[PDB]
């Protein structure tokens, strides 16, 4: 019954806004929409996110969450699986703020189906044995995580020390001894009592229709269980972990499986500035192709080898993520030569190298989007960053063209050097399963509490919104 | 009756510790134990903190929290009463962080005491129109904060800017409607499921009967909801915000009631090094007795002036209470003079006013306790600090002597001069019935960054 007959082209309106303007604005939601002038297809994006502070309070309340998600896509499968064999798309998800919802598909029971949605997951119902069968089942999908590869191992210790509040996967595994059904089911309104809802809608709608689509949510959540808008003192974030102006920290985990070391080679920049942005990205080009060239290719470290930029939590960063079977500090060692042929080979820049270089980035990030679901996933990827600077493309051209080459060795001695005041350097390693030329480095440090590491380390600022 | 025979003393043994000593720690409590060595009496005091997660997570919790300790003080006081009558007082008081005990008396029942005091607050329930009273008192209680006096209201409003998350008291006004008895006694058993403990003993006892004792009390703990210990991860702290190095901002609150003006101007300078405290102490006590001089008899400020330190998250501060019916502005403006005062108040000090003044200091600073609640408290102050350093005094006496007149302006200048690089200041207007502004105070505090914590000795 799914099947469309809605084939109706909308004509744009006299709104001829580029961009998503806040049309709706309660203390309860915060609502963004555009519609496509040029892709012209029956579809629409749906990207609500729901948020919540009792996610990532704990183990147990997570657990409970995960669980409770994975139950609910379960039992509205059976249903879904018309809706998605037609072209219209779904996913539940969690995220460390809430719950996270993004349906995608054609223009048909748009309406009708996200409300059968929200009043579902609204007023929800648990059977005995399938909370057996969750249970059980995420539990066996828990140790496999001692199993990756430590790239990916790696990037999850990556996302833990470069956060503010962190769960590590042992202690969240160990939490699920004493999960009953009752617990869950008392939590399960709690939860539900307050939360936000910010979205984008992207397609082939209306603005006034967004508006009662919109209504049509918040009041079938009033409906079921009364929530209430929350106040603005908890919209808090997480910040990010300072570090001590000249220091270099590592440690290293071990893996049993493979027989392989990984890497990960943190340098915290700066915020997002206008400089910032374009001095990162030039540099991450610089540092890409030559670093494919001899590493990997020309020193034959490894097959995993990574270079490259890391933007998260408002914060820029770089990284280079390398898994091979190699001593980790011999591996630094021959990062650090890399440093320093980088070092040499940008005083060794043309005119040509310079102008080819910065027009194949200015193509590199400049490209109009094909498809309607990616513009959205950057869009929403910027949602989610609380940024919505959406005419960054002008701002970075334009200071693009405002670059020398001195600038970089303005970026590269106090920042990145070895004999720097502003040093902010951090690796991290991973260990095996058993365990040309180099100068002295100073002496990292040994880690042993995580948690009393962070314990007397400043956090960073957080961004203020465009 | 709780066998009153044993008011014995007991001798001091190897552990001739002249501080308490850490005699165990799990992931569930922490204990640290000290005989009497100076008074000799028959007597034990004993303060417990029970930390868990669940105190500051939004103001429902907050309420649930507060009426459960409340009312079970309700419920307790019949029945503690007549044992208090006996000669030992305690008091049932809460934490930002988690609840505080305290256990006074003899030595010689407080173990049977104790042991009925967790047997009975453990099994706790309801009744009420009971619940009703007290909710409507503290609901008197909470709108009645419109009504206070104004020095109470600068403090409130000082450790509300400077801390990490901080909930209002209007939130805490709105939020009444919804406390109902099943979803207060949904959070009981929660709250009790999994905390962390936190014991100070202290007397004329030993240690292995306090370990089997503490033992007892938290298999009890296991006994009721079969309790588990939190998790190391979650022993956290709100840190305190870092001013952006130069910034003078300002913004005004309005009183309803009070036709006060409070005023509260804060100061950041540091953590608590061992060199800060004596900077800090010294500099507050150099500008105080002369503010005594000036502020009431010359400048006329009010009555209720106050100026000094701030001991808040392990982070020292300096502050100005002054509650008046003046413009802030203006008063303000005054403020500035006792600085200007203040300031070549420092350069024209003698060797004289110095070395009496650090001698003032000394006699301030020195003093041997008096009583084992009074150094108990003095040592209870530090474990809630989590500092333990319990020879600061001498250390920071043994550092008081070593100052000049030079080593106060070099740490006068860079942090209070007009044309300082390390100013920070901030201040809080409380109106009276009739820099950059601070709209959202999420969105101010949203940019600024956060200050480090301090390693554990």
């Amino acid at each position: 019954e799914f099947i469309p007959t809605n084939f109706e082209i909308l004509p744009l309106e006299k709104e001829a806004t580029p961009y998503p303007a806040l049309i709706k604005d309660t203390a309860m939601s915060k609502l963004w929409f555009k519609q496509d002038d040029k892709f012209f297809l029956p579809k629409a994006n749906l990207n609500f996110e729901f948020f919540s502070p009792f996610a990532y309070v704990d183990p147990l309340h997570s657990n409970m969450a995960y669980l409770y998600l994975e139950l609910l896509k379960d039992s509205l499968n059976e249903y879904a699986y018309a809706a998605e064999l037609a072209g219209l798309s779904y996913d539940l998800q969690n995220t460390i703020y809430g719950m996270y919802l993004s349906v995608k598909g054609y223009n048909d029971k748009q309406p009708i189906l996200l409300k059968k949605i929200i009043e579902k997951m609204a007023t929800f119902e648990i059977d005995e044995k399938r909370f057996e069968i969750i249970k059980e089942a995420y539990m066996r999908s828990l140790n496999n995580f001692r199993a990756e590869q430590p790239h990916q191992h790696a990037m999850y210790y990556l996302r833990l020390l470069m956060t503010e509040v962190a769960w590590t996967k042992d202690e969240l595994k160990e939490a699920l001894d004493d999960v009953t059904l009752p617990r869950l089911k008392a939590f399960i309104p709690q939860l539900l009592s307050r939360l936000h809802i910010e979205a984008l809608l992207h397609g082939n709608i209306t603005k006034q229709a967004a508006l009662g689509i919109m209504q049509m949510v918040e009041d079938t959540l009033i409906e079921h269980a009364h929530t209430k808008p929350l106040l603005p003192s908890q919209l808090v974030r997480y910040r990010e972990v300072q570090l001590p102006d000249r220091g270099w920290f590592v440690y290293q985990q071990r893996n049993e499986v493979h027989n392989n070391s990984g890497i990960e080679i943190y340098y915290q920049t700066d915020m997002q500035s206008t400089s910032e942005n374009m001095f990162l990205e030039l540099f991450a080009q610089i540092i890409s192709e030559p670093a494919f060239n001899t590493l990997r290719t020309k020193e034959q470290l490894g097959y995993i080898v990574f270079s490259g930029p890391r933007r998260a939590n408002g914060i820029q960063g770089l990284r280079f993520i390398i898994q091979s079977e190699k001593p980790p500090h011999y591996l630094e060692s021959r990062v650090e030569a890399f440093l320093i042929t980088m070092e040499k080979s940008i005083e060794d820049m043309t005119e040509e190298a310079f102008q080819k270089h910065i027009q194949a980035l200015a193509i590199r990030r400049l490209d109009k989007p094909k498809k309607l679901s990616a513009e959205s996933a950057k869009y929403w990827g910027e949602i989610i960053s609380q940024q919505y600077n959406f005419d960054r493309d002008n701002t970075e051209v334009a200071y693009l063209k405002t670059l020398t080459k001195e600038d970089i060795i303005k970026f590269y001695k106090e920042m990145l050097a070895v004999d720097a005041p502003r040093r902010h350097k951090v690796s991290v390693h991973v260990l095996a399963r058993e365990m040309s030329q180099a100068p002295a480095l100073p002496q990292p440090e040994v880690i042993q509490n995580m948690t009393e590491f962070k314990r007397g380390l400043p956090l960073f600022p957080l961004v203020k919104p465009h």
